[PDB]
């Protein structure tokens, strides 16, 4: 049963040299707020129980079952779940000893994305590697990041990719952190053009004459195409518990301003109804309401060039699992 | 094949430290009533039989396979699935004798949600881990919860975590509570203010004259946007059979509301057609509107600030598994 | 091998214990006729070949792996698909040879529910366990089942729950009745007060006088608010082969009475634009729809009230497998 | 090592009989091309190894583990996955030697529906059988089917079955061949209804004189109720790549139809706004459309009655997997 | 435990002849890039090591368990996920010491489609199998491709299979190249069409004179509509980071066409009610409109004819896994 236990490194920690290679990454979610991604970890240590003579043996490598040698049993936090692509692992023991170990996963890991500037928003995902049955006295993990990722034309792009073995850890634990930008143009040519286009619409439907039974009824099509975009919009976006997207403060202040031109022509003309003063009143309104839109799109345009969260470390990422 | 066997602690059972950190909460979903969660559990306990001498074998802790040593098998009830994330754990042994045993696991469980209040809603979720193959003479539980969650900025937030083992249990078992409250703006964005918006509407809308055609098709159309709203709102709301939310009976009401003026909008318009009588019933009823509507928001604040539900305790709750 | 082997109680079969907790029924899909559950089987049955003395062995229990020693083999004939809970159960032996085993599963098994009186509709589910790999003379099922419901404020409520060991059966089985209720409130309040709100404004909107240009524009968009409310409907229900929901019928009865208004008020607009006989036309047609409508619910109510389906045994409900 | 080897019949290859019972059908998914059922195969053969002595063994039968004597490996070709509901099978011995096997399984298989007469549509769903591990000159198979159908409520219904074993095999295989018919009124009342009621209310609506405003706004609103229920059909039915279903075409055909009348009745109302000429054109393009949606509706008809598809036989099914 | 070793072919590496047959090709998601099919794969190669004398056993053939001797563990990069149909595949050895084994597997792997000409768009699937437990020197394969698939009648049509073993390896792979060519008419009908028809029947409405009314009511109610149908097709269709499909341009551009004659119209309508200039200019924006509608949709037909993506190798397309 001596097989089965960690080589001992002398007084040092056993160093295990890990090889991540990031496929792909397919599924981001941001209503989840997860994302899935395939790796493929390359982990080659030293064991010289395994070494042989190449007189007795003539093979200069070999290959044994998962649990035939000590194999560190690596296990991910962040991630919803884990699907090994061989529930049979082969590791490989070449004629010194060293042994190489490949292992396929595909996982659903947790990423807090900084949604606050959706749909430009950049973010980081963090997929962090335990050896949970070890202590950092005996395993010792050093960890590389390969991009060889396949895809490249999905609405995320993977441009940053590190490792990183976090210090004062007594569990031991290497983290491969990834940052994840957005281009896709699908949400702005769905959403943001046609909102614009409807406050536009709007605001040259506010020159119409207040004794116009046309105004009314263009309006409140407007108002109805307005709330079902809205309403799709936010359906279609995350809501965070600190920074939700500035994107729906825009819309609902847009929407806003639409039930208030509307409830404006409706009221003056039904007390028209009743130059007058309700046209004076309708006039003044309408070059109020388009200072107020161009103050409007303004001060979100300075909004969006600078804006910033605090929010909070989560406790986890506060005091990560097997610190000090 | 003693080995498999539960260690004795003489006369009294058998004592499990089991330390839960919750890495995430991550899918809440009211529609099907069940949240779901990642754990890894820390289960330490003393096995004598396992004890070695430090001059035999110099390691000074070692690892065994999951199915070669007395280890309990958890189980939740309330856990649609469960999805451990280590096919073949290992157990730790030191040379005393202590075994300690990590399990990282995401399951489904079942959680009762007081959506009564709903989109500002609290919640318990309880997490049941019960030993079913043995009996509370032979094992007894010490369970402690660390908040570990990594992600913060998700809708539901949990603020409370606590354990406890329940007394008078023929079955040991301990159960990790937390509590989850709300704090998304998408319904509220999305939903009511849309809503409230409308009702505004309809009520300026009220003040236009009778004999103005373009009344009842702007009427209508609010009619029909307040029907699509509804009809989003409902499908995205689930159903208790005790204490539905009381966004749903509000939203009811107001569609009620609309619906009533509408049709007597309607009405008066055909019987005019066919200051006379009609002006001034549509007059009376709209003020009387107004009122109503003032009123109708201030009770449903009312009910709001003051609202309880009895409920009834499921018969899982009211008689828990294992008891006595 | 003959631990393997089933226990032989003399020539009368094996009699085991079966005892059944229903900890939760969370998904029940009407459009897929499939009701989820999650059970806990407690399985005891008399062993003397394991009996052990006292003397030799201190332990008054031990726990053996599932494949040390006979258990019956569980399928359930009606579950889409089964999840059992733990993949290496232990059974629990006594000095005196008694064994129990606890195994807790998830399962999706068909129920065919009868959505006659959809949304308020009682159906049977039936949880068929079978021992296909034994026969009627070796064992022998004795099923009890235990309230243990964990979830009571979900849409499908559970309030009567039986166990039953069919006669003349050649593969011991054992079958868990249960009877689902529907107390949802979603469906009444989302789709039939508007669709009744609906049809009343109609019929409000039917005394406008023909020669307003408004009466055609508020039956159109009447009609489209109804045709989208019918869609939504009629998505949400499922399709029976025999006897579907009498809620379907009744709203297509509705949305062909709108129909048949506008298309009538449109003729006879455009008759008369080309008291004339096309206006004492439209007031008896008014009439007629009026009474129409009064007579299409109390009908629908009385067809509600007294309604039955002889519907059709499946193969498999009138024939059993295993039986005679 | 010999008990894994398949049993030698003589120079016959030998001769397994399996008795197929389909429990249930219950995903049938056109947009996919699936079906999803539930099976239980009983397969029986003769092992003369595995026969004892009655003296020496009192046991009239015994139980095997599924890989301690040889079990055919049964694959399904066109089933997307198959889940067994027994990870740990046993097989079934009696005294001479007869070995039976029962195996109970969910799987998702590949079905060409014709769907060119959708809503009713005949669909032959082959599931195939097949022993790759073996050869024709070793194994042949005697298949049977009992229809043991659990559910008749379903929108397809399956009312023919029948087991076969294609000739000219070199890998030994029976195949399953059912007939499923579409028996559901949701599509119907949903779609077919609404758009010929939309169809003849267009038809009704065009005898409104060419002056009245309220022509145009009526004819595109029922253009718009027309294009949400056209898009809600095609997004409600799958696009084949050789015959798509005549409905497609016909909902296209109708839609062309309400562009056209819309189309003309602006282009004249804007003409005559510019007896006269645009009125007669009118008068004549109202009877023209009628006799047009006449003979619309005519060829649909006859089409339905005599339509058929050559298609093309799959690479799959001209040549099956193997022949000769 | 030489039995597990790779056999030696000498100093050349052993050869692995692979015959793969695609059964299905049946999900294709152009939102989440995946391509989901299903293969069948004999691998041969020559074990001497197990060849017997047929004296000694008189079976020509025997089967031997997954791990009992040695087989290949392939690995898919691009495989999101991979299903076994057969988690104990047994391995089939002569009596020369050929060895066969057939192995079944539903994987779901990643293709970067190339939807610039969605929905006639043609793509590349390259499902690689790497052998990562051994090396070049060791392993050698040869791949061939049978066209076995099932389903003709689905949206994306398979139309050219082949394998290749990519050059300057250092793990040994073998890569299967499809093209996928996209034969849905459901895009078109649903969307194209109608589209077009939105778009003429805007241009014949512009016809409609600048004091009539119903010119205003007609132009939002198309601009509601068109604004729906681009919803759904942006929903339905996925954003690339490089190439986005051209259909969604051209679908903005119209959008955008349609907002400015609504905007024209309003805008004029206003300005008229405040031969005159206001219809002059009406008329020439009309002829200009449509001039401008024209020349669209022959610029969007030669962009059509004439397009073209450099695009970017991704990483792991540049530099493949275990090349050099
Ligand atoms: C045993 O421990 C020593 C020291 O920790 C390891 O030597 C280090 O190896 C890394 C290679 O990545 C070097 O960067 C360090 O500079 C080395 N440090 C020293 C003091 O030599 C050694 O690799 C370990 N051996 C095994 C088999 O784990
Ligand atoms: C054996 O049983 C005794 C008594 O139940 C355990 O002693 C208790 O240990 C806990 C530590 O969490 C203390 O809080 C109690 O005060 C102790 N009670 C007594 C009477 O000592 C003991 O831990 C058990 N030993 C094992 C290996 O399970
Ligand atoms: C062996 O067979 C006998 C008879 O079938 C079983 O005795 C029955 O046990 C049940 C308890 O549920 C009683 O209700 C019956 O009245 C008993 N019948 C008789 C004739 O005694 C006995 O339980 C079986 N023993 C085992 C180990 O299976
Ligand atoms: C061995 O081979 C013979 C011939 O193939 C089998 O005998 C046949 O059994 C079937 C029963 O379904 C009959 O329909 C045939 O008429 C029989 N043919 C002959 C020539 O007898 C026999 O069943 C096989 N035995 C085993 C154990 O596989
Ligand atoms: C051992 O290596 C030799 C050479 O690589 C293999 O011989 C080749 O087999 C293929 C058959 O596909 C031929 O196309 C080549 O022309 C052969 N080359 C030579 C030099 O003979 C041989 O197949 C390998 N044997 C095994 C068991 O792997
Ligand atoms: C993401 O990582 C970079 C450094 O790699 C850091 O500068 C940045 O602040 C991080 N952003 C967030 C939201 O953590
Ligand atoms: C939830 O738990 C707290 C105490 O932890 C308790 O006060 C509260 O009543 C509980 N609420 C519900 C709905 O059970
Ligand atoms: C359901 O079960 C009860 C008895 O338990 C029976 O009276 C009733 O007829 C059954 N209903 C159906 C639809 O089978
Ligand atoms: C389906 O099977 C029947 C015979 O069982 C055959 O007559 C019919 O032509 C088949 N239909 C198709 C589409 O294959
Ligand atoms: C796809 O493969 C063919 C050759 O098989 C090649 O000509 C073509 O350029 C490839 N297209 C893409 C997008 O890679």
């Amino acid at each position: 049963q001596e097989s089965i236990q960690i080589p001992n490194n002398g007084s040092a920690p056993l160093l295990v040299d890990v090889r991540v290679f990031v496929s792909n990454v397919f599924n981001v979610d941001i209503l989840r707020y997860t994302m899935s991604s395939m790796l493929l970890l390359r982990l080659s240590w030293l064991d010289t129980r395994l070494a042989w003579n190449t007189s007795a043996h003539p093979r200069h490598a070999i290959t044994l079952p998962w649990e035939s040698l000590w194999t560190p049993r690596l296990t991910i936090l962040e991630a919803l779940w884990v699907d090994w692509r061989d529930q049979s692992p082969q590791a490989r023991v070449d004629q010194d000893g060293h042994v190489k170990l490949n292992l396929a996963l595909a996982t659903e890991t947790n990423c807090n994305f900084e949604l606050l500037h959706f749909p430009r928003d950049h973010s980081n995902c963090s997929l962090s590697f335990y050896a949970l049955s070890n202590t950092a006295m005996e395993l010792e993990f050093q960890a590389h990041v390969v991009n060889e990722i396949v895809s490249v034309k999905r609405e995320y792009v993977v441009y940053d990719l590190k490792t990183q073995v976090p210090p004062q850890q007594l569990v031991p634990c290497f983290q491969v952190t990834l940052r994840l930008k957005n281009t896709a143009l699908k949400s702005i040519i769905a959403l943001l053009v046609p909102a614009e286009a409807l406050l536009l619409a709007d605001v040259c439907g506010g020159l119409l004459p207040l004794r116009a039974i046309e105004r009314i009824g263009y309006k409140v099509t407007l108002l109805l195409s307005y709330l079902v975009l809205h309403s799709s919009l936010v359906q279609a976006l995350p809501s965070s518990s600190s920074c939700n997207p500035l994107l729906i403060y825009y819309f609902t202040i847009l929407l806003l301003l639409l039930f208030l031109s509307t409830i404006e022509t409706v009221l003056l003309a039904g007390l028209l109804a009743r130059r007058s003063w309700p046209e004076t009143a309708d006039r003044i309104f309408f070059l109020v309401y388009v200072v107020g839109v161009l103050c409007t799109q303004f001060v979100f345009a300075g909004i969006w060039m600078w804006a910033a969260c605090k929010s909070d470390a989560a406790p986890g990422e506060a005091a990560p699992h097997g610190r000090r």
